[PDB]
């Protein structure tokens, strides 16, 4: 659909059984989600942002429907304030930015 | 135009006479510039980010060209490592998400 930005752009997606809302973000190279239950296994990483690093887990292929639109892909999850959808899950749903 | 994102979503702007790149950031509800010498005064500001909070002066009335597009807003400078133009100025160039 298309989006303007008077507002965040949150969508509702569902991971591991739970929905959840989520920032879409240009921004950001990786899906950064709260932290939450996964099944499995998952490495520690660490990203940057604004503010500092946070250490995180990174768990793959983690499948993900985000509005309609089902994407498997790297997620990592950890202390953000927002789950964020970052690149990585963005150009699998098809999401360009237009101006 | 329309961008995929594929690579980083980034453009030049031209801000106090000074020609710079910056992120495209629909995650970021601010425009934040790295340090830059602005003209004209401000006040300070914090602002929260994926790692924290960082402490930023923010300059409101600043002219920014970004590609051909003149926008008038508010930003702050201060300790990112990347410029991010936010849903500040993003919204007055008439920016889009779709999908
Ligand atoms: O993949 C990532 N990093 C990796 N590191 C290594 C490999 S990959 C990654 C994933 C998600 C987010 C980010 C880090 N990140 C942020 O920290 N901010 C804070 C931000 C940026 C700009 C403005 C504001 C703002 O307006 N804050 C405000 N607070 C109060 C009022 S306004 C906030 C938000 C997201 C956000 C919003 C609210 C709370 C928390 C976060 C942006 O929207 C994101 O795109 C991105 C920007 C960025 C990208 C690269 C390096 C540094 C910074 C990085």
């Amino acid at each position: 659909p298309q989006v303007t930005l008077w507002q965040r752009p949150l969508v509702t997606i569902k991971i591991g059984g739970q929905l959840k809302e989520a920032l879409l973000d240009t921004g950001a190279d990786d899906t950064v989600l709260e932290e939450m239950s996964l099944p499995g296994r998952w490495k520690p990483k660490m990203i940057g942002g604004i503010g500092g690093f946070i250490k995180v887990r990174q768990y793959d292929q983690i499948l993900i429907e985000i509005c309609g639109h089902k994407a498997i892909g790297t997620v990592l999850v950890g202390p953000t304030p927002f789950n964020i959808i970052g690149r990585n899950l963005l150009t699998q749903i098809g999401c360009t930015l237009n101006f």
